[PDB]
Parts: C-alpha cells; structure tokens; sequence
C-alpha cells in the first residue's frame, strides 16, 4: 500500500489545530519522537502552515503546525527562540543549540513523512490531539 504525497518537507505529519489556541508546549516537551536521533538533536520549532481555498472569496483551512529541526526548513536561519509569528519553540533537556545537517529535510516524492508521535503525558493546549 501507498499513501499520497505530503508535500512538506518536514520529516512528520502535521499537529492539526482544531481550536482557537496556538501551538505551544512548556520547556522540556513538544520534540517528537525519532528513535533514530541522539539526545543533542532533540531541538527545534514548529511552523504554522495554512491551506487556502475558494468558497466566492479565498477561504482557509484548520491550521497545521509543522516541525523542523533547528537550523533546517523554511526557518533553517533563525537561531533558537527567535520571535517570529507562526514559529513556536522546542527543545528537550540536553540538546545542543547547533544546526541540525544530518538530519536535515525531508524529500517529500521519495520519503513519506513519520507519523507524529509525542510521549506520554505531553501537555497539549485546547484543540491539539497526540491521538
């Protein structure tokens, strides 16, 4: 079996908001999981992407906040707590403050993205789901 494309180049699926509260985790939560990375690269942010369709005026869709890992993506150049709207902040304890190379992005026709998971006991704001 094959899916569709996601077309992102984040390495997973998206944390779709459902309410009116933004993406935000307190310090120490919102990585999510990568069997396949060390503690150092337990850090990056989340982007808030939306879609936009016509109804006749250009609606949008529920948004959906992507993650990155620090020093790769649409905000590869901001360092590490930069403000910017639409850019939230993630770090577990332990990771290094340095850009992310070899992880890097995802190749969206060639690699399917890893379904989102965050462990147990996440703290979640209002609208957001782990599932």
């Amino acid at each position: 079996p094959q899916g569709l494309p996601n077309n992102t180049a984040s390495w997973f699926t998206a944390l779709t908001q459902h309410g009116k509260e933004d993406l935000k985790f307190p310090r120490g939560q919102g990585v999510p999981i990568n069997t396949n990375s060390s503690p150092d690269d337990q850090i990056g942010y989340y982007r808030r992407a939306t879609r936009r369709i016509r109804g006749g005026k250009m609606k949008d869709l529920s948004p959906r906040w992507y993650f990155y890992y620090l020093g790769t993506g649409p905000e590869a150049g901001l360092p590490y707590g930069a403000n910017k709207d639409g850019i939230i902040w993630v770090a577990t304890e332990g990771a290094l403050n340095t850009p992310k190379d070899h992880i890097g992005t995802r190749n969206s026709a060639n690699n399917a993205a890893i379904v989102l998971q965050l462990p147990q006991g996440t703290t979640l704001p209002k609208g957001f789901y782990a599932e």
